[PDB]
């Protein structure tokens, strides 16, 4: 129309979400920002997996390293918010454009936190539905995973309860895991399952439930659940991902190459446990899986 053919959306007049500038061919995305926002744009590339020629955008590209179907570190989220705040407030015509690839999970985690920082919404849930409504009211139109939703909620908590800065440090050891509604999940008794805890991109603990490898499994058929005592957990600090793997052929992988997983940050855990409902766990949150993960499916981690 103005001669551009692009997956690009104005979420607001000064906040753009878009797809990856590939070589949207990069020469056209580049021409677009140089034509409609000359000297007044800043681009954010959220892809851990891929960069590009940032000189097509006059070197005004800020990188946040986020894995697809995952979350930024909370530190990186807050740094992004500071960088965008300085850019956005130094000139009424400055704009920010946010992207990775799918225009959706990673992009919506940062756009929705930005919309909270700018005061347009009071709650993560409204900012999330609002971004969902600009791409396509459902929070799962805003981002892809339950951890993405959690991290926008972490930003809201930081803003509201911790003065816009990180909370006092809390460190944890996982000593137990409990999974309810286990029938129908893999072998229905925990025996196909293992659990990996990942910190700073590395495995810090692996548990294999049938074998008692760093753990001991109890299956309670009456209560339709499994408990496992977790052994040898190192002290955990910061953003932690917990992944559950299965030897079972009937238990499919969703995102992240595993049946189900989640992120949490140790300083934002309340008390001695975290319990997540089905819609709060990555992969069981998708309705295509709700004959495997029933409505009372939950994962609880116990801490010391």
């Amino acid at each position: 129309k103005d001669g551009f053919d692009l997956d690009l959306t104005y979420v607001t007049d000064h906040v753009i979400a878009m797809s990856f500038p590939s070589s949207n061919p990069i020469g056209e995305v580049s021409r677009f920002f140089k034509t409609k926002h000359p000297d007044k744009f800043r681009i954010y590339n959220l892809c851990s997996e891929r960069g590009y020629d940032e000189t097509k955008f006059d070197n005004h590209v800020y990188r946040v390293m986020i894995d697809d179907h995952n979350v930024p570190t909370l530190v990186d989220l807050l740094k992004f918010i500071d960088d965008a705040k300085v850019w956005m407030t130094s000139d009424p015509d400055h704009v920010i454009a946010i992207h990775c690839k799918g225009g959706k999970g990673r992009t919506g985690t940062l756009v929705s936190s930005w919309l909270l920082e700018d005061g347009k919404f009071d709650t993560a849930k409204e900012a999330l539905e609002y971004f969902g409504s600009r791409r396509t009211g459902d929070v799962f139109q805003g981002v892809e995973t339950a951890s993405q939703i959690r991290y926008v909620g972490y930003f809201e908590k930081i803003k509201k309860n911790y003065g816009g800065q990180l909370p006092p440090m809390k460190k944890l050891k996982v000593t137990g895991v409990t999974i309810t509604a286990i029938q129908g999940v893999g072998r229905g008794n925990g025996s196909d399952l293992s659990m990996q805890i990942v910190s700073e991109r590395q495995e810090v603990l692996l548990c294999k439930f049938a074998e008692g490898y760093n753990c001991a499994l109890q299956y309670d058929a009456t209560d339709d659940c499994v408990t496992c005592e977790v052994k040898n957990c190192p002290v955990l600090a910061g953003d932690i991902k917990v992944r559950f793997m299965s030897t079972s052929k009937s238990l499919p992988r969703g995102y992240d190459n595993c049946p189900f997983y989640f992120w949490f940050n140790t300083s934002l855990v309340e008390g001695d446990h975290v319990t997540l409902k089905r819609e709060e766990i990555d992969n069981p949150h998708k309705k295509k899986t709700w004959k495997i993960y029933r409505d009372n499916f939950t994962v609880k981690l116990t801490f010391s």
